[PDB]
DNA sequence: TATGGTCGGA
DNA sequence: GAACTATGGTCGGA
RNA sequence: UCCGACC
RNA sequence: CCGACC
């Protein structure tokens, strides 16, 4: 099997040395790391290599990485850190907190050197993360899963290597390798168990982008693990086991095997365990609901009712405020939905499953096959905008092509004008333009994650929070540069998205999970939509929609018929669902189907009543699709019949179930095309400007096949695309890229695509506009206030000698440091920054005057006096010469001169806030609108 | 009285000469100064300052007269100058309050006046018509009032009163060049003497001529008018003499009533029906009381006018005649502006031509709804209607107990942990209005003067509760404060419940026992959150409450047809009688109703039907003389109408100031049904009515004296005994036995021992070595030098002689706050190379050098131990400055240095607080 | 030259 | 009179 | 950016 | 404490 690549695969994992056996996990995991970020060979002999007992109980990965740098080979800066949360709980914890699981991960990316006994592949180990929890890993331990980004065998790229390009069968030695046999890492031996493309992954520079797949590895033994439950004190188990207990293959060797191999992603779903219903409580539903025109067609695909006590449990594990309507989850061998029966007056717990959940047979008896886990629930609703992929379909269906194109351009103009209209008012007053900053954008996250307000050096990172905390210290936003600078160029970027993804923002829209209606109180086309709360829209606001038209659609739309006008009907049976979208279960086809083949197991739709959009809308009947089995080749091998090449009993299915694992692999790896096809269609549609005539009606089956490849088994390859585009497509193969993929016209004329036309003849000039606009509204980087200390310092400085010599070096010094800050490079911006920051925290007074100024008492020295003058003069000297340098270094201490300069004696008092307690404030906005109106009178 | 008159004679302030050119507004600050003063306005230099009529603020005017008060905000002086009275609908107002005349000295003035300062206020139809400058509104103690203060001259001498009433009357009065002639008086209850509490008339006069008048519009150029006149324009008496003329007085309100003016709406626009909703079961009863429909477009411009969130569903106006509410026609497909009156709605005949009668005045639109709770009158009305009233009790007693235990519950675990005790702090008291009216938060010294903004101000910068002591204190203060108001008061609150604009159904959905109700936004309880009511009972009544069918139970059915009303609750038109009338004779012209759907409270409850009421007539007699009748003395033609017109006006006073029994005659019955615990039997069905005709008096003209309250009780009560105050109304039980009444058993045996549980029930220090950070940092250099040794005993020393102070003034005992800040003064007071250092003269504020820190910093450990409060209200500032800085930690963050306007405009993230109390 | 969309960053 | 004796609720300003 | 589920 | 409202 080609064995030149197979030669370069034989180290490709670093080894695991005697005197690391006897250490904790997370302890090997970590050590392994450093040592191959510094180069040093963990069986390197020279070293002491002796396992230092001090690391069995640490609790920052900090203190086990210094025993290691006292080594004079270690002595580079440190890499990634585990945050010491995932640490403490990886040695003590078991691999789990509060539903979350430390994971264990690589990156893997060709080898540079070509050199035949060299590993094929360079291998980076992801610091400890922890991760949401998931079936599998609940089950068998979070610690026996480990995954992995390897660079797809079958990548088409220049940047691939040759001994894989040119040799033949490379292809099968690498598939072979994963797959063949176990991989030792950290003293336990891995087998991979299932693969899923990862997508196009830029290469890392630690060592030009290929598409990589993850490949996801159980571990079967170990040194620790004990033949026939601590992470430390498992038993062996062999991934054939695994799958089995998963998919309990005995009754369901009748599936395809690969779509039974696809399955294996609901136990790695990741998903919040809620409750363990008991079997008396579990009712399996033999039949689906039916259409009741007798057209056999399900009216209920993925969706089953949950009892009223369910649901509240799922708010109180959760914490939510209050009791979901619905929820996307998994159950046993069912994935779908799952809503309150409107009907329970009990308080007893009880779930349904049905056949379009259950993708395969089950027995529903462990605990873990009885767990009801939630992936997600129905919540509070946003305004949606347009996309790409509606505008055709909505020009397409316009009883006037014009009407639209005008009332969708209309939207996008009168859209950007308040966006404007309301940052330029709010930008005269800086209590108004902390309100918009905080509305525009939260980072309420990064404040929960860090317990702090992030800052990278002397400034906050997010430019957001930078003109929040710079505002809070005093600075007006139209009198400063520095602030004005990041709101121009935030509100560019906004634009330039609007530019380069139309995202027309429709108010009156939401994508809103969708949900049948088992009682049958709503009429074929009908839907009824109630809202958790009040959804705002300008001056209108709702709480339901009621005798109005809707538009519903999916992602992706490309059918005429893929978008659909239907009549919001609220009904008070079903008052109490709310963030969802119900459709009739009445009718001979399911709404859902229509919305591009969906269903109800959490597929969530685009929902617009803008009048506006939708009255101009006129349905289209579902199209007769191309029969594409000519091109399209499915691979309907059962479990079953890949058995009997190997015969019956438990040896049998244990090599069909490793059968099923590299043949999948292997079916996995296949080039795929919805890319390229899904880009072809968008190049002739656009040629062609329809996106309903005989030639888009077929691709747009050929995309809507190719999506679901990985679950019908579609072997599909270059050969059969160009086979297609040449029968059925015309000859055309390499059609141009359309006018709206670059940034300016380059076509020739008035635009004649709506998605052109808005592009270049209504944003741009709109952009181009407002922005002016913007600009003529709004100013000096300079302050007298923030030079107080060089004044102050100067001044003593003429008077005295002494401290005239340490006002020269600290100029001197601010200016080497400047020097550094003046490109790409393997370190990154905030490394670079970091860097610079380093230097600049090192000027140091380096003695009356020495202590008043470095005031050692205090821990950060950051908050001394010396800090205050180091930034004032580095203000005076460079605030026209380098702008960035003298705040993104020196801004928290100059907020600091600015909040002393401004305060003024009886007018109230500044208040020093920790980091930790300002990053838990929010702006009032009803102390605004009350401010501002006592100074209007 | 002659006695009376002698001193009725000059009661106003003098218009002297010199002032007539002068503006009004200049003339009113003038007079106001004088007075504050005490300068007499009629030989000195005082001459016209010509710099006064070109004024813009009123201080710029009042420094000219240094030759030997409160300020009119620049913005009301500039729009009483040169914006007609009149700026964005408010109104400047012409205010004066009324007081007793300390010394009895006869030839003296009965009345001490004081003009208030002009202030806005809403503007009304009488003002945008006829112009704010021409209404003066009086504050006056009542002159039949029976309180000891009264002075001899009124008491002792009976025909006092009538002479008290003849001098507002009779004609006009004299101030700042205008002849003002009174035209109504409304009861503005006990009001303090400004320097023993006293009732207080409101009376309210219109300027009929001037200096500046014109006999027949700027300030300064007004028109010649009678009251007469005026009433006239507003009442259109020709058409309404049929009214009982009490009532027409009534109707004055209305021209009166503080109103955004939203719209004009033109003649064929306005949709006059003749007969209002009536009964399908023929009892001719009236179902859409007080309540029309009006298009979407009219609601869409009262938004727009008003700067609303969104369209109303339904407002509280008054347009022409017409007084109620007017709701949206969910039937309305159109886009033009339309509105309908009911005859329920107009309170006389107008002909609807006159601008000013033909805009549509808004006084409240139907907003957010908040929760509600149970006042002491349902209580008693939801144990009588209960199927079982051991429950009922055992209910709303399970409820207090459960909300009492969350509450200290929720207090305790916050303190654990700062971030969680400052989201409790905040949500137990908003300081909003304290921060919008100072731009900051207000300091009292070093520290905030509220003590939860305090609290608050020292864990921001890094002080815990459970390790400082003075952080612990506050907080235990605070909560026994909170346990105190909960003694006194028993505020039962149910989260289910709120209080709803009650509108009637106009399209014929609901049934008899049908209520809709939805709502703009999510309505939430701890539990649950609503965004409407569906398949469940719910209770409406409203306050006040006495029979036992105030309270109803009926069906709550939500009905898309009425999707697009939210924020009221809709009853219907059908059956014999209007739910409405069952709530203590309520209607729709803004009735708000109590809405409970808490099961537990709803589930117990039996409807009872409306009373048959016991005839009062012989205690309760009616004046129902029309305006005809009056006129008929007098004759006909206009003269007789202009003094039928002002012989209302005297006799309306005279009626509107007969002292007021609904208070004591309310007070009364609840004594006497908490002796007889019954609320349903005859005396408490009697009482019931007795208050139910005293609220409607000033519009049913119904007499009631000492005399007939004496045989009322006499007859049909228990009379002339002193009822005593039931046991509740105090805060303890003294009673005897174990307590028996609703109200005693839910006070004393479930609330009280509740509260009493909770105040019963390594840790916190004065200490922190955080805080001595810079006193010992410059004992190590005083201990190498000895120039700052001298400067650090000398400060040492000085801070000794101002906490020596402290104890002279704010250890016991003018007032609190001066006091605090006289040491405080003291205290900056205490102030120095290493000095330039130390102050920081670039800094205009000398609390933000380093030598305030250094001053806190020995301060706290020299009197840590002995002067705690004194170390934290002089500088609690800068020893939270030291704990933010000491705090501080390389690498974890920075700490922000706020101001004080950026600081007080910021709030707790309960977001935040809840996230990451998760995950530890 | 190889898809769109919804969410989160435990 | 020394002593009798002044309502509930909805919302806003200061 | 990047990373991770989901349809 | 001041102001409308039922
Ligand atoms: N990567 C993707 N890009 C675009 N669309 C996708 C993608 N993944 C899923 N979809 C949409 O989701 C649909 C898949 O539906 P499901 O996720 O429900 N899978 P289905 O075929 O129904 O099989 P089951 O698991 O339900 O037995 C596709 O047809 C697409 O419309
Ligand atoms: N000061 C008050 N104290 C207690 N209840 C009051 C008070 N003012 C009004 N109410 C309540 O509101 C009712 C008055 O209703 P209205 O204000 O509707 N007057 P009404 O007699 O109907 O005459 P119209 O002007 O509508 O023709 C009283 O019966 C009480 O229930
Ligand atoms: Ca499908
Ligand atoms: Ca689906
Ligand atoms: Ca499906
Ligand atoms: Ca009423
Ligand atoms: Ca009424
Ligand atoms: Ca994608
Ligand atoms: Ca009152
Ligand atoms: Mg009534």
């Amino acid at each position: 099997h080609a064995p030149v690549v197979a030669a370069r695969l034989r180290n490709i994992w670093p080894k695991f040395p005697k005197w690391l056996h006897e250490a904790p996990l997370a302890v090997a995991w970590e050590v392994t790391r450093l040592f191959m970020h510094c180069k040093v060979d963990l069986e390197d002999e020279s070293l002491g290599l002796k396992y230092d007992p001090s690391w069995s109980t640490a609790r920052d990965v900090t203190d086990i990485w210094k025993t290691l740098y006292r080594l004079d080979a270690f002595r580079k800066p440190f890499p990634e850190k585990p945050p010491n949360d995932v640490f403490v709980t990886a040695m003590t914890g078991n691999f789990e907190s509060k539903g979350s699981a430390v994971v264990l991960s690589a990156v893997l990316d060709y080898n540079p050197d070509n050199s035949p006994t060299a590993p094929l592949y360079l291998v980076k180990l992801k610091p400890l993360m922890f991760e949401q929890g998931c079936r599998l890993t609940r089950r068998f331990g979070p610690d026996r899963f480990f995954e992995i980004l390897i660079p797809s065998p079958t990548s088409t790229s220049p940047s691939v290597p040759p001994v894989v390009s040119k040799q033949p069968g490379a292809v099968e030695e690498v598939i072979q390798w994963l797959t063949m046999g176990q991989h030792s890492l950290v003293g336990r031996q891995w087998r991979a168990f299932f693969a899923k493309d990862a997508g196009y992954r830029k290469p890392l520079r630690e060592f030009k982008p290929i598409i990589k797949e993850r490949v996801h590895f159980f571990a079967e033994t170990g040194i620790t693990f004990r033949p026939d439950e601590p992470v430390e004190q498992r038993t062996e188990f062999k991934v054939s086991q695994m799958l089995d207990w998963l998919l309990q293959l005995d009754n369901n060797t009748w599936q395809p095997h690969l779509k039974l191999f696809s399955r294996i992603q609901l136990g790695l779903s990741k998903t919040y365990a809620i409750m363990t219903l008991e079997p008396h409580q579990i009712r399996h539903h033999k039949t689906d609901l039916l259409s009741p025109s007798g057209t056999g067609e399900v009216m209920n695909d993925g969706v089953g009712r949950m009892s009223r006590s369910v649901a509240k449990r799922i708010r109180d594990v959760l914490g939510l405020g209050d009791v979901p309507s619905a929820v996307q989850g998994r159950f046993g061998s069912a994935k779908g939905m799952w809503v309150i029966d409107v009907d329970d007056t009990g308080d007893e717990d009880w779930i349904e499953t049905y056949p379009s959940q259950r993708k395969w047979e089950c027995d529903f008896v462990d605990k873990h096959q009885r767990t009801l886990e939630v992936r997600s629930v129905a919540s509070e609703l946003k305004s949606a905008g347009l996309n790409l992929q509606l505008l055709p379909v909505l020009e397409d269906r316009a009883r006037d092509k014009v009407k639209m194109r005008q009332a969708i351009g209309d939207r996008l103009i009168n859209d950007l004008q308040r966006q404007f209209s309301e940052q330029k008012h709010a930008l005269n007053r800086p209590v108004e333009f902390r309100q918009w900053v905080y509305e525009s954008y939260s980072s309420r996250a990064t404040r929960v994650s860090h317990g702090r307000v992030p800052f990278l050096a002397g400034l906050p990172d997010s430019q957001e929070e930078t003109l929040n905390f710079l505002m809070n210290s005093g600075f007006d936003p139209k009198k400063q540069k520095y602030l004005q600078d990041i709101a121009w160029d935030l509100q560019k970027r906004k634009c330039d998205t609007l530019k380069s993804k139309l995202n027309i923002r429709v108010g009156r829209s939401a994508y809103i999970y969708m949900i049948a209606d088992f009682w049958g109180v709503l009429e074929e086309n009908e839907v009824h939509v109630g809202f958790s709360s009040k959804f705002r829209d300008e001056e209108e606001s709702f709480t339901l929609l009621s005798d109005c038209d809707v538009l519903v659609a999916r992602s992706p739309a490309h059918f005429p018929s893929d978008i659909q006008r239907v009549r919001a009907v609220f009904k008070p049976e079903l008052h109490s669902l709310k963030d969802v979208i119900i459709f009739s279960t009445k009718g001979d086809v399911p709404l859902a189907k229509k919305l591009s083949g969906g269903d109800y197991d959490g597929d969530m739709a685009w929902v617009c009543w803008d009048p506006e959009i939708v009255d101009g809308f006129v349905n289209a009947e579902m199209p007769l699709e191309p029969d594409l089995s000519r091109y399209l080749k499915k691979d309907k091998t059962t479990f079953k019949q890949l058995m009997a090449s190997h015969g019956t009993g438990s040896a049998a299915k244990e090599q069909t179930t490793y059968d099923m694992i590299q043949k999948s692999f292997h079916f996995a790896l296949q080039p795929n095309f919805l890319g390229m096809c899904t880009n072809y269609k968008e190049r002739l549609c656009y040629i062609n400007n329809s996106v309903s005539n005989k030639p888009a009606i077929i691709l747009s089956s050929l995309v809507g096949n190719l999506v679901d490849q990985s679950k019908q088994g579609i072997v599909f390859n270059e050969a059969s695309w160009a086979q297609l585009r040449r029968e059925l497509l015309g000859g055309a193969l390499s059609l141009p890229d359309p006018m709206y993929k670059s940034d300016s016209w380059l076509g020739r004329g008035e635009p004649t695509h709506i998605i052109d036309y808005l592009k270049f003849s209504i944003a741009r000039p709109a952009i181009d506009k407002e922005l002016e606009a913007f600009h003529n509204a709004m100013a000096h980087f300079w302050d007298p206030d923030l030079a107080s200390y060089y004044t102050f310092f100067k001044e003593i400085s003429d008077k005295s000698r002494s401290s005239a010599l340490l006002f020269t070096t600290l100029k001197n010094r601010i200016g080497e440091v400047e020097k550094e800050y003046g490109r790409d490079s393997k370190d990154p911006y905030p490394v670079r920054v970091n860097q610079v920051y380093e230097k600049w925290c090192a000027i140091t007074p380096e003695s009356k005057v020495i202590r008043l100024l470095e005031l050692s008492f205090l821990a950060d020295r950051e908050m001394n006096t010396w800090a205050l003058l180091r930034a004032s003069t580095a203000f005076k000297l460079y605030y026209h010469k380098s702008p960035k340098f003298v705040w993104q270094m020196a801004g928290r201490q100059l907020a600091y001169i600015k909040a002393q300069m401004t305060s003024r004696p009886g007018e109230g008092a500044p208040a020093l806030m920790t980091a930790f307690m300002y990053a838990g404030l929010m702006p009032d906005k009803k102390f605004t609108k009350q401010y501002v109106a006592r100074l209007e009178g």
